[PDB]
């Protein structure tokens, strides 16, 4: 699996390179005299780069084989002469009315065969011939109408792929799913081996008896392996449409071309890092995680953003200056945060900062989503903030930032997409246990700690690292147990944690004592596991460990610990459970290397006051400053090392105050003291230095 | 209503009678080689009968009308020389995926017209002649080719009939619903006044016009006649099914024969009471409640089981050693539990103990389901206590409990399956009360009190007992009624809750004040009720009551009391509500017996409190010993008596101490003092004496 070749969208003819600074621009919305308003204000914002048509297929063709370009052709012009860059978009995000009308195939079916209908966005079928056949077609009259234009400085193809239409239940999917595990498995013997199915009399003669995992009544169990592979089918399919309308505008009009993601702690819609080595640069729509997430969560997603582009600058294609329209509460920043939460994704590598939206809509159903104009208009806070952000970003490539990489940490935090799935399954043994929350504990007790993890998919060069946490992995393949084992063995420091490591890539469950491929490596063997709640009264809702600690929804029953083990915490408990006095937290020398397991799941709190004593085990190191948790510190560099910059973060609602070890650039809600080379970050502020 | 003639899974030639131990056994899943470990463990274990083919029908049938009998021939064949007898399945509980592909018909259609897909198990409609024809096909391959096996010693038909495919809306079940009602009332006029039709403009001109209680717009009310006999009819159609089955084995191969219920507090799928007259022995499948309820529960749904037999021994197929898949959150279970919950079911009559399954699953939906082999292998605290288990089997036959009864109560608690259903309706005084809890919560509060009731489906002979319990039992007929009315006349004793004799059986009210057919047995008369809880600010959420409990959910509004009556306690509230010194609990002179009333629901706490004045007045005896209620007592007897064996339970979380009356012979978390003839028995023990 190799990546692209990195590309990234280049400069107008007689400007400088900048870090690219706007949003989604959809003057189609607006009458056209609103335009010429739009343009003075970007240049008074600092904008140079929009992307535009992402949504217009019924404007330009709003009949079948007739084509309107002249508005966006205006438009463009507009932007260009005013100095503003164009990322055009395929046009091909969702269908006009008018085609779905003729081509009622088209709609995506569900789970119950009730079909998708249009009235809101992307009702399209992954697997679709004729929806192709239209998105194709599109592409080539877009590439071929701007394939010479001067202020077209890249391609965003389509839209969020997969945000709405990830599954299709259709006879079209039936059959590209059919092909698809052909293609994987190549005989059915093996597609029957794989999914387990002399189980409940599920074994197949050939693939034509392969289905979707359709309705089987509500709360019955679907097999495990095929609902995994359909996931991985799905994900494989729209893959397949992007790289289609990809290559279809490449062969007319060749320019740097992404789609944007959704990456974010919890959304594993697609396996994003595989989708990583189809585009030329990585672009990522990430939105707030309301409370006190917000600022650790954005963080850790912009870090995993960098993980998926292996280093390499990417493409903040949309966040919101305020407001989504789309939580069932939809809080407000704070004052700060705009610009805050802007620096974050810079900090942990972008080249790029763009928004979701330029102009605020007046009508729809994002009518509610803040943009960088308001429905308040430029007299403004948030537009004030998107000024003064503009000038920031200005400053800071003029001082050498672009092309700067995210330093490489002493400890990566592995992600699976796969895993995540695996943990979906609805007959686990907790549904209060997913993959994907366990790597986000793991990067704030870090934080608390002193200590800004890198985030790695497992695909990445985790095992180039000084230290590695495979964070609930529930997913091990012999090629990734393999990595592990010789990882330690030659000298790695690994954190394991509660499931991880239950399952092979089949969902196979590995035998003999969890975790089954590498206890050895752990140097403890699990012989079942005592999930927890509060379901009915009288059940088992906690564990207390010797280190002050508490555990809540799982702990493993660790029976045996390894001679080259040892226990470094134990539950207490009532006597009747079994627990007291059992391992909870342990530590093992293996080849040159050490283990910790962490048998249960301690929270972001629980594990940042147990990391201490692993941290010693281990010989990682880190500040003895008492106050090493209050803020994060996220560093950028060249190759050589001549252009450093160090980004600190108040994570708290206290002062910070920190040293100032090189030239302020910029700061927010930040007081440097010249004097005593010291600045106070109020909470939501941040503070940029260049060393 | 005959019950069929008893008859037991009998040993293989040589062997001695034995409590059977063992499982569900899946040879099928596995590669050959590891049936030669299978036999050699379970040898070990004392394993001597385990079921196998229950879901095998995609590898006995593999295409239509070809049959490849020759792996369960080489399984049998090395069970039985281990001298381990086989329950064989007919192997129809689910089809192959070659017979729903060409025979859609086959599965069944839920209330929205939404066909259920293959994927899971059980998709397969009641009523499908098609279906049928497969099924009966099949069952005459398996006994034809099975009749002369000397290692087959029962059938396992089918599979938890209606776990999943209890309601069907298709066609199918249309046509069969319509000949049930005509074979049911006679007429359509019968079935117009049972149903109420005359309401909302319902009232039908024939048979034709009866359809089942398909999507009527969701929280709307369903037709409350109609839903309670398609409760019926679903039952009904499952149970014909099951005996045309029976018949097509037993034609060919006569061997004792069952079918596997799911007999729990709160499981209602079918009337098993019914069914229960078409076994040839009782075969029950129970898994713990998690918390607080686990010991008890347990008890009482193996006490039920015990009843539905009446009083005949039983057969527990299946139950768990540890946690299941298909919770929430799956617990697993405590040190000492395993031997204790399998000796709860022996203790309440049981002549087998069995679990699902002997080897756990490494792949597909029940993977992460407990075994008597769990993925961990032989070398496990469960394999062990498997063992221990087997040993403690052996010894109890030797010592004299097989075919010996659960002795009979003082007390019976009435279950109907039926009154549970009529409580279902969603226009109900309050969806927080069903049936199913009160008496459960009287089978604890009557063990706080030191006796062990027994419960008895209404059917039964609870008009024999000394005592008995009507728990919140909606439905009184005409013929319950009488039987009611004649028992306390003639000198029995009754308790009597709210929502109790409501309705007849056709779920018309019994007008004139409620409980309408036996307001002068109970001496009050009830005018309205007082449902309550917490759904809006200011909703009244409880009634104390002045014997120092308090009632939640409901209470009655008694207007009047008997002159043959008096009350025990009243309810204290503010003015306003109506209810201070109103009656809470009434006893009434009626005949040469006496009936009390609890107009309230009072919980397990509350009973527990209030029986101690109500077993005084109702002359019923118990020990005077304060630590009464720590153990839970349960003996079983031949009929002349002179193998007496009795079961004490630790229910605690503290030791509970007790005096040994005989021959300790099996002890689980529990001390024997020779010296003293007394025993501490530790949370989770049992101790098993023979007097």
């Amino acid at each position: 699996m190799e990546h692209r070749a990195f590309k990234w969208p280049q400069p107008l003819a007689g400007n400088k390179p900048r870090i690219w600074y706007g949003g989604d621009y959809n003057p189609d919305q607006w009458p056209e005299e609103v335009w010429d308003e739009d343009v003075a204000l970007m240049q008074q914002a600092g904008v140079n780069l929009v992307s535009v048509a992402i949504f217009s297929w019924a404007k330009l063709e709003p009949e079948e084989g007739v084509y309107d370009f002249d508005w966006l052709d205006r438009v463009i012009d507009k932007l260009g002469k005013a100095g503003i860059a164009v990322d055009l978009a395929s046009g091909t995000a969702s269908p006009p009315m008018w085609m779905t009308q003729a081509h009622p195939e088209i709609l995506w079916v569900d789970y119950r065969g009730d079909v998708c209908q249009p009235g809101a966005r992307q009702h399209w079928r992954a697997t679709s011939p004729v929806f192709l056949d239209y998105a194709l077609n599109l592409c080539r009259k877009m590439a071929e109408h701007y394939k010479d234009n001067p202020y077209v400085v890249s391609w965003h193809v389509s839209n969020e792929y997969g945000c709405h239409n990830r599954f299709d239940y259709s006879e079209d999917a039936e059959r590209a799913f059919q092909k698809w595990c052909e293609k994987k498995y190549g005989t059915i013997d093996a597609v029957n081996d794989a999914w387990g199915t002399a189980f409940w009399a599920q074994r197949m003669n050939n693939f034509s008896e392969i289905i979707p995992p359709r309705f089987i009544g509500d709360g019955n169990f679907m097999n495990p392996g095929k609902l995994l592979d359909w996931k991985r089918f799905s994900s494989d399919a729209l893959l397949d449409f992007y790289k289609a309308e990809r290559d279809a505008l490449l062969e007319i009009a060749p320019k740097p071309q992404t789609t944007n993601f959704m990456v974010s702690a919890g959304c594993t819609v697609l396996d994003y890092d595989k989708w990583g080595h189809d585009v030329d640069f990585v672009s990522n729509d990430h939105y707030f995680s309301p409370g006190e997430a917000h600022f650790d969560e954005m963080a850790y997603a912009a870090c995993l953003t960098d993980g998926i582009a292996r280093k390499n600058p990417w493409f903040l294609m949309e966040h919101s200056t305020s407001a989504v329209n789309w939580r069932p509460t939809n809080y407000r920043l704070e004052p700060g945060e705009l610009v805050r939460d802007s620096l974050a994704h810079l900090a942990m590598g972008a080249d790029a900062i763009c928004y979701f939206q330029w102009r605020q809509s007046k009508a729809g159903a994002e009518k509610w989503h803040s943009a960088m104009v308001p429905h308040a208009g430029p007299d403004s806070q948030i537009f004030r903030d998107v000024c003064e952000l503009g000038a920031d970003l200005n400053k800071l490539a003029d001082e050498g930032l672009l092309s700067t990489k995210l330093v490489k940490s002493k400890v990566a935090i592995v992600f699976d997409y796969e895993s995540q799935w695996a943990t979906e399954h609805t007959a686990t043994p907790t549904q209060e246990v997913r993959h994907w929350t366990e790597p986000l504990d793991w990067f704030r007790a870090l934080a608390d700690n002193g200590l800004t993890a890198d985030v790695v998919p497992v695909r990445g060069p985790w095992d180039e690292y000084e230290a590695v946490v495979l964070p609930s992995l529930a997913i091990l393949s012999e090629q990734t147990t393999r990595r592990v084992r010789e990882y330690v063995a030659n000298g790695g420091k690994l954190f394991v944690t509660y499931y991880t490591g239950l399952v092979d890539d089949r969902d196979h469950v590995w035998l003999g004592g969890y975790p089954g491929s590498i206890r050895d490596v752990v140097g403890v063997r699990v012989e079942e596991f005592a999930p927890m709640g509060t379901d009915a009264p009288g059940t088992m809702d906690h564990l207390d460990l010797d280190n002050g600690t508490v555990a809540h929804d799982f702990a493993d029953v660790i029976t045996s610990v390894a001679d080259t083990a040892h226990v470094v915490a134990s539950f207490k408990a009532d006597k009747w459970t079994g627990f007291d006095g059992a391992p909870a937290i342990t530590v093992n020398d293996f080849g040159d290397g050490k283990a910790a397991y962490v048998g249960a799941r301690l929270g972001r709190e629980g594990l940042a006051k147990s990391l201490p004593a692993l941290l010693e085990e281990l010989g990682i190191e880190t500040s003895a400053e008492d106050d090493r948790g209050e803020v994060l510190r996220v560093e950028r560099a060249d190759e050589t090392g001549e252009n450093h910059f160090v980004f600190l973060f108040n994570r708290t609602h206290d002062v910070a105050v920190v040293d100032v070890e090189g030239e302020p650039l910029v700061a927010s809600l930040a007081q440097v003291n010249e004097s005593e080379h010291t600045a106070a970050i109020q909470p939501n502020g941040v503070l940029v230095v260049k060393l």
